[PDB]
């Protein structure tokens, strides 16, 4: 017995809020580095910090938490991800003063714990609570949460925090109007998932979660599944392109305000608008993706087409940025963002086909893990490479990155079609 429930649109709605209230406390702190530098009186290392402990946290708990959520449920994660959420957000709050910086990457952590019960949730939730023609819709429209939660983050810090270096009493006064809104905010989502997010409909929505439902898998030995994966060489090697792309972002993302304020001084506001163009425009280039693959291109075509685009645009993106106009900015960052972030739902994409009968939890649980540990390997690299020569020798070093990624993209052996 099949049917579906009106509380999918509620559970989808309630998730896709606070994953977007989540990635907007990952990147908060790196698109106003300078205004929290000078506030809390520390170096730029130490803002670019709470943007790693989100990548740091994530690969050794990814998979002691894909665990609990196989044996105590769906609820008890949604309730666990939005409650750190809130409690992370209010401990930022009490941090306003300027030797409390401690205090804040406390509550960065409390968030970066929080990620874990929440990047991989978008693909458990769309099956257990959606029919069969809506999975996809409903993966994507929660993935794609996150990154409006990203670009949100882009935005709306700039405006909220004016550079008012000067006169402190007010940049404490904007900095808790931004904490306090934001845990406001995650409050209310987390209220929300204790009354509204349930474990499971009353009636499985599709026939392979009926199946589900009357076969329990019970244990799964992740260590065995994660060394049946190791030996797959087209894996590997797609698990190392993925985090290298993903990385970059990662790495643009916290490091994007630098860039810009090295030559556009005062340009934190446009340096906002221009993170939410190049997340807008990859979110737009996630949803025409699949118009991409046609019907007789494969998954690995697209790929390495999509690869290439997106390194021309970082080197595109690297040398128009010294040419002192901020217009073009807007243009190659869009550029950028259209392949480099339109790329990350296209590699989760791929990595069915080339595993097939392992899980997709811990296929996704490995992807993600690969992008954190580049994230932090690139966003520590170009960070020291910016601090001591400028933006261009770490934004050469992410093209040469992107272009070894170029080259083991054309390796892997795997053709499927959509
Ligand atoms: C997924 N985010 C982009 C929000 C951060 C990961 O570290």
């Amino acid at each position: 017995l099949t049917a579906l429930s009106p509380r999918r649109f509620v559970v989808l709605l309630i998730f896709s809020l606070y994953s977007l209230v989540n990635a907007f406390q990952w990147i908060q702190y790196s698109i106003i580095s300078n205004v929290f530098e000078g506030f809390y009186g520390v170096t730029l290392l130490h803002i670019d910090w709470l943007s790693m402990v989100y990548m740091l946290a994530y690969v050794p708990l990814i998979f002691p938490a894909t665990w609990l959520l196989d044996t105590r449920g769906l609820r008890l994660t949604a309730l666990l991800g939005s409650g750190l959420n809130c409690l992370g957000a209010w401990i930022k709050c009490g941090s306003v003063q300027q030797h409390l910086f401690w205090v804040t990457m406390l509550g960065q952590c409390l968030c970066s714990v929080a990620q874990v019960f929440i990047l991989g949730l978008p693909s458990r939730i769309a099956s257990v609570w959606f029919g069969p023609k809506e999975v996809s819709t409903a993966c994507a429209t929660a993935v794609l949460g996150n990154q409006l939660g990203t670009a949100v983050g882009f935005l709306l810090p700039p405006v909220l925090v004016p550079n008012t270096q000067n006169d402190t009493n007010l940049l404490a006064c904007n900095i808790s109007t931004m904490f306090y809104g934001t845990s406001a905010v995650a409050t209310l989502l987390f209220i929300l998932t204790a009354i509204a997010f349930k474990e499971k409909p009353r009636y499985p929505p599709s026939q392979a979660q009926a199946a589900l439902q009357d076969s329990p898998p019970e244990e799964y030995s992740y260590k065995k599944s994660i060394r049946n994966l190791f030996k797959n060489i087209p894996f590997v090697l797609l698990l190392i392109t993925y985090g290298i792309m993903t990385g970059a972002f990662y790495s643009v993302s916290t490091l994007l305000n630098q860039m810009i304020l090295t030559y556009y001084e005062g340009e934190e506001v446009n340096a906002g608008r221009i993170g939410l163009t190049l997340v807008v425009a990859g979110m737009v280039g996630s949803i025409l993706c699949g118009l991409w693959l046609d019907y007789t291109k494969t998954y690995k075509q697209t790929t390495l087409i999509v690869y290439i685009l997106s390194f021309i645009g970082m080197v595109i993106f690297t040398f128009t940025l010294d040419l002192r106009y901020i217009i073009i900015v807007f243009v190659t960052g869009g550029v950028l963002g259209f392949f480099m972030t339109g790329y990350l739902p296209l590699g989760f994409e791929f990595a069915v086909e080339i595993t097939y009968p392992e899980s997709e939890g811990t296929s996704s649980g490995l992807l993600n893990a690969s992008a954190q540990i580049f994230g932090i390997l690139f966003t520590l690299a170009q960070g020291k490479l910016t601090s001591d020569y400028g933006p261009k020798a770490g934004n050469i070093f992410l093209c040469v990155w992107m272009f070894i990624g170029i080259i083991l993209t054309a390796l892997i052996k795997s053709d499927l079609r959509r």
